[PDB]
């Protein structure tokens, strides 16, 4: 199952069409290569919200370069998961914000209710590239790496790959992209869409079937920005330009 209508309109969220593309898909591996305000850190909150609550017992992790980078959508995901867990009464929520950590748990019955004994409970960390010590591994359901293309593949390969094969879990993998690193190759083993300037060996590449790839400039996802993001051309080098904006593998 993935989140519907109906989950969306609980949680307050109103996705574009990018954001819908990326919920629609069921891939265990979707790679997300978009511009800077493209509404990434929201499609995976969202996404992290619904396994919570959805998958009783579900255990993610969100990663990013820097702590500071993984408590954005951490946070977004506690808001979230606070606001949803009083429409489910058999919830009850925990947070301890210093360790980011955040869990559900589930009951039996209603919680205000006596003899409510715990069933589950699901669980959800905020982790950091740039400490790898405390990546001592967890049997994960999901995975968010955010802006992956700055975290060093050994992350992956070695720290979390691994366990998500264990519980054949799902792995939403996004960033801007930072050269033909291995975010790239990954983009490419997901990427149906054909040539497209910005993305070598487009329309002759590959692809893996547990693979699907969203590609997007922020002037895709917002139109009327597109003259002001084209005349930043003036202070911001060409390369950082065609990157941050432009999603372009260069």
């Amino acid at each position: 199952l993935r989140p519907s209508d109906k989950f969306f309109e609980l949680l307050g969220y109103k996705p574009h069409h990018v954001q819908l593309a990326i919920h629609r898909s069921t891939a265990k591996r979707r790679v997300a290569c978009l511009g800077r305000q493209s509404g990434k850190s929201e499609a995976a909150s969202v996404e992290a919200v619904f396994e919570l609550f959805a998958r009783p017992g579900s255990q993610g992790w969100i990663i990013a370069p820097t702590y500071d980078q993984a408590e954005i959508i951490f946070g977004r995901v506690v808001e979230k998961v606070e606001r949803l867990a009083e429409v489910f009464p058999a919830t009850e929520v925990q947070l301890q914000r210093r360790r980011l950590r955040l869990l559900v748990h589930h009951y039996d019955r209603p919680v205000n209710a006596p003899g409510a004994k715990r069933v589950a409970t699901s669980e959800f960390r905020g982790k950091s590239a740039d400490r790898p010590d405390n990546l001592a591994g967890a049997t994960l359901d999901f995975v968010i790496l955010d802006e992956a293309a700055m975290i060093p593949f050994s992350v992956w390969s070695e720290a979390i790959e691994p366990t998500l094969s264990v519980r054949d879990g799902w792995a939403l993998i996004i960033s801007t992209p930072k050269g033909l690193n291995w975010f790239y190759e990954f983009f490419l083993m997901g990427w149906r869409g054909g040539l497209k300037e910005g993305i070598p060996n487009s329309g002759i590449n590959q692809t893996h079937p547990d693979f699907e790839s969203f590609h997007a400039a922020s002037w895709d996802v917002w139109p009327e920005r597109r003259e002001w993001y084209m005349e930043r051309r003036l202070y911001i080098p060409d390369l950082e330009f065609r990157q941050e904006y432009g999603a372009e593998f260069v």
